DNA sequence: TCCCGTGAGCCTCCGCAGG
DNA sequence: CCTGCGGAGGCTCACGGGA
């Protein structure tokens, strides 16, 4: 695969001279041009594959309504039927109605189980189609039936790409006078073959069930008739029934009655069961803290920045600071349920009025110590208080576990790592004496005195260095036996981290065409994967080939049929894994007006897979980086389609638009934690504060950790086993000019190129970087506060660009103010990360002047080291990379953050323990 | 009436041949 | 060294609807 040049670096930007043997031989310079080489001074050191594409926040507010019910639009054209007679004897007689099985309508016979068409109010709409689930005459002498609605492909995400003859069962059903029926249409159920896995290479039919709100296609439910519903069995009804019984609060144990308030010991809601002494997740507003908090003082008056020293500082119009947790919500409040008591209504217990007497729990950042006092603490560690509060059981977000430190029968770390939602506390807090005594005898569970599953054979395609696999492995559901990675450094790094797996360094296409042609091994004698071998197929196909937003055309769609994603599906089609995971950039879901997404789903469903899609933000799963990825899940017919993970960390609301619009329809994932979460957001401080200080160019690929972990995050990434060596703490050697610039960016949050001094600097190069000169008037931007010009080209005056107007070796890059107006003032370029913020999407090659160019260390005068990047993703420091400093950066930036891959991994685990 | 996004087609120069 | 060539990725400009 052929590499190329970056557009950003100081090398590239330098224009052509005409002094070279090549510059002299160029066609434009009159040369024959047989040379075909660039300027000698324009050989970009950063030369590497820019076979990548950043993703913009293209989605709007999505301030729009959830999808209304499909067939639930009422308005159904009633027909006129002359004669409607029952047939045979009644199946069953109830108190209020009488059920039959057969009915004849205008000489036409129908039966329960038959499928009928119906006519919609609107003429445009395609006929409704449904299954008759019961027949009966009512008290009012009316002859009725119950319809279980189908749903046409075109009504789903699939849209027009659906097979016209395909319908999908849906959770919608209503009652109707038989006379609404138009015709009876035949509908076949295309169930999966006995040998489904092995088949790689004019009637209405259905195979799957469609959840509109979540865009999930799943295998028809297995629920079975009871004694009471045999004569009238409808899946849509039961589904809804079981939903409600789960959704609504009930109660399981009552202790006593008192003062018109029954006291309870055990209540349930939404599938979770709460008992006295259990702990609970609540919203931030559920209760305040009885701790005197002094409202901070209004910031001092800042002396107007010198416009002549900081010309381009005006361009910093008040703007949302990129990588700022000033928007971060607070995490769930936590408390221990002390008492439960419900009200009463109609002489009965009123389950809609359950309240909780709770012991407030302090998060370390909740004490007076504030954040500055919780930097080094376990994110799951709590401080007990005796401060109480009463809460409505309707506000409870979930159960969690909070255990006394010492009380635990294992290691604290063992405990935390043991399962989800596990907190612990060691001391207790006194909001009054602001002291830290230890837990009262009633917080503990009275005890003895003293003080302390088969794995899926996975085939990972476009594996890269194996971020994804790493996360899966962590979840313990996979054993990667084969990996395909066309790029040789990535492939090696993968081998380095997985001695058990066979990495094929080839184009997935030929590798596939090999095993299809009945080949057993590639030219290197590596055993090829055979049907039955692969249980899970995960991959990250690049879509750079056709990453377009406009509509498909003739030969643009051809570029697709030959894409890598289509190869991925040919793998899925051939191997027929139990599971299938495609991960991509967030934009995967809207490329080509979402034909990419629609077409892949269409493919999966064609094969007969259960499948869904969603967008996830990595920050929410334990990483100090903005990273939204699209995700497709698929599951063999016999399986359970997994769900999406539930956010673990609170994260900036702007970085979290997870909803997606396809054909003006709004889809979301099962994700419930919209804003808050169990844990605090991970910061740049949390990420890389323990790292030694390094200079620009630091190439030492082995240095010691001069210090211990200073973060929960770090203790997780460095493990507990003694390891004194710090690998890959190395950053790119930036031009002396660029190094000077980085030195002159302030340290405060919000710093970037716009904060640069317009001064003259003697570099450690001998060359001198000059002042930039403003010799044109900028009609849009006006004047300095002192009437100084702000334009650097004839184009700032509306006139045509003068090429001689360009300026070189200047501290403020001439090109920036030159285009800043039409590009948002390049917010972020030469920008520094901030200790309390987060990485903008980790990049494959750190350029202060690339598009995603906020990449300077918070304090040190340099770009971020390879480790700092590996750290902004989820890589354990143990994880090994391979190649020159550039190769490594690219591998890190390309990879799925293990924390995210793990989160998904665990969701899949739940489908094997089914 | 324009504006935004092209994407077919010309422009560039990377990786490697072979003298 | 050098000479030079394929071929693929980039950048351009005329052209199409989306409203
Ligand atoms: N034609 C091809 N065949 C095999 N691999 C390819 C390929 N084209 C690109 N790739 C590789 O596919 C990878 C996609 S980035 C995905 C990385 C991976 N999911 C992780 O978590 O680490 C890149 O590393 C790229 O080198
Ligand atoms: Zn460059
Ligand atoms: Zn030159
Ligand atoms: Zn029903
Ligand atoms: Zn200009």
């Amino acid at each position: 695969m052929k590499r190329r040049r970056c557009g950003v670096c100081e090398v590239c930007q330098q224009p052509e001279c005409g002094k070279c043997k090549a510059c002299k031989d160029m066609v434009k310079f009159g040369g024959t041009g047989r040379s075909k080489q660039a300027c000698l001074k324009r050989r970009c050191p950063n030369l590497a594959v820019k076979e990548a594409d950043d993703d913009e926040e293209a989605d709007d507010d999505v301030s729009e309504m959830p999808s209304p019910k499909k067939l639930h639009q009422g308005k159904k054209k009633k027909q006129n039927k002359d004669r409607i007679s029952w047939l045979g004897q009644p199946m069953k007689i109830e108190e209020n109605r009488t059920y039959y099985q057969k009915v004849s309508i205008d000489e036409e016979m129908l039966e329960v189980g038959d499928c009928v068409s119906v006519i919609p109010d609107d003429s445009s709409k395609p006929l409704y189609l449904a299954r008759v689930t019961a027949l009966w005459e009512d008290k009012n002498g009316q002859m009725m039936f119950h319809a279980h609605w189908f749903c046409a492909g075109t009504d789903t995400v699939l849209g027009a790409t659906s097979d016209p003859l395909e319908l999908f069962l849906v959770g919608e059903c209503e009652n109707m006078q038989l006379s609404y029926i138009h015709s009876k249409v035949k509908v076949i159920y295309k169930a999966p073959s006995e040998n489904w896995a092995m088949e790689g290479g004019k009637t209405y039919f259905f195979q799957l069930w469609y959840n509109q709100e979540y865009a999930r296609f799943e295998s028809p439910p297995k629920t079975q008739p009871t004694e009471d519903n045999k004569h009238k069995f409808c899946l849509s009804c039961i589904r809804l029934a079981e939903l409600r019984q789960k959704e609504m609060p009930k109660v399981l144990e009552q202790i006593e009655e008192v003062d018109g308030r029954v006291y309870c010991s055990s209540i349930t809601k939404n599938g979770v069961v709460y008992r006295l002494g259990d702990s609970v997740y609540l919203p931030p507003e559920a209760f305040t803290f009885n701790i005197k908090v002094a409202s901070p003082v209004k910031r001092p008056k800042k002396d107007p920045v010198n416009e002549t020293l900081y010309p381009e500082h005006y361009r910093k119009y008040s703007d949302y600071i990129k990588g700022s947790n000033l928007d971060a919500p607070e995490p769930y409040r936590i408390g221990r349920i002390k008492e439960i008591h419900c009200g009463k209504k109609k002489g009965k217990v009123n389950e809609a009025d359950i309240k909780l007497r709770l012991y407030k729990f302090y998060r370390p950042e909740n004490t007076h110590r504030s954040y500055n006092g919780s930097y080094h603490t376990d994110i799951n560690m709590l401080y007990w208080s005796d401060e109480e509060a009463v809460v409505n059981f309707s506000d409870v977000q979930g159960r969690c576990t909070v255990e006394y430190g010492e009380d635990l029968l294992e290691s604290i770390q063992d405990y935390s790592q043991g399962g989800p939602d596990r907190f612990y506390f060691l001391e207790a807090y006194n909001s009054k004496t602001k002291n830290f005594e230890d837990p009262p005898n009633h917080a503990r569970s009275p005890g003895n005195k003293g003080k302390g599953l088969p794995k899926l054979r996975t085939l990972d395609v476009f594996s890269g260095c194996g971020g994804l696999s790493e996360g899966f492995h962590q979840a313990g559901i996979s054993e990667t036996l084969w990996a395909i990675e066309m790029w040789d450094p990535a492939a090696q790094a993968f081998r380095l981290n997985n001695p058990g797996t066979t990495v094929f360094t080839e184009d997935c296409n030929v590798l596939l065409k090999l095993v299809m042609a009945g080949e057993v091994t590639n030219s290197l004698g590596q055993r090829l994967p055979q049907k039955g071998d692969v249980e899970m197929l995960c991959g990250g196909p690049p879509c750079q080939g056709f990453s377009g937003m406009n509509r498909f055309n003739s030969r643009t769609y051809s570029k697709f049929k030959n894409s890598l994603v289509v190869s991925f599906l040919s793998y899925c089609d051939y191997y027929r894994p139990r599971f299938f995971l495609l991960e991509n950039v967030r934009n995967f879901v809207s490329y080509r007006r979402s034909m990419v997404l629609k077409l892949t789903l269409r493919c999966l469903v064609r094969m007969g897979y259960q499948c869904t899609f969603g967008v996830l933000q990595a920050g929410q799963y334990g990483v100090a980086q903005t990273r939204r990825r699209a995700i497709i899940l698929a599951a063999a017919p016999g399986e359970k389609l997994p769900l999406f993970p539930e956010p673990l960390h609170v994260f900036a609301p702007r970085a979290c638009q997870l909803s997606v619009v396809v054909d003006d329809k709004k889809f979301v994932s099962n994700i419930t934690r919209l804003s808050s979460g169990p844990f605090r957001t991970i910061t740049v401080r949390d990420t890389m504060s323990d790292l030694p200080e390094i200079q620009n160019g630091a190439s030492n690929s082995e240095i010691p950790y001069n210090g211990e972990p200073l973060s929960w995050f770090q203790r997780q990434l460095r493990g507990s086993h003694y390891q004194p060596i710090l690998r890959d703490h190395i950053c790119k050697d930036m031009s002396p000019l660029v190094a000077a610039r980085m030195r002159h960016i302030p340290l405060f949050p919000g710093s970037d190129w716009r904060d640069l001094p317009n001064i003259q600097v003697r570099l450690g190069d001998g060359v001198i970087a000059h002042k930039l000169q403003y010799t044109f008037h900028d009609v849009k931007n006006g004047y300095s506060s002192t009437g100084a010009l702000r334009g650097v080209c004839s184009c700032a005056e509306g006139k045509a660009c003068d090429p001689e107007s360009r300026q070189f070796s200047t501290l403020i890059p001439w090109c920036l103010p030159h285009t800043g107006n039409r590009h948002n003032h390049w917010a972020g370029l030469y920008g520094r990360l901030e200790w309390d913020g987060f990485f903008s999407t980790t990049v494959t090659n750190p350029e202060p002047m690339g598009k995603q160019g906020r990449v300077l260390h918070p304090e040190q005068h340099r770009v971020v080291s390879v480790r700092e990047c590996a750290r902004s993703q989820g890589f354990p420091d143990s994880y090994r990379f391979f190649g020159n400093i550039l190769d490594r950066h690219r591998q890190v930036g390309n990879a799925v953050p293990p924390p995210l891959a793990k989160a998904i991994g665990l969701e899949i685990k739940l489908c094997l323990l089914s």
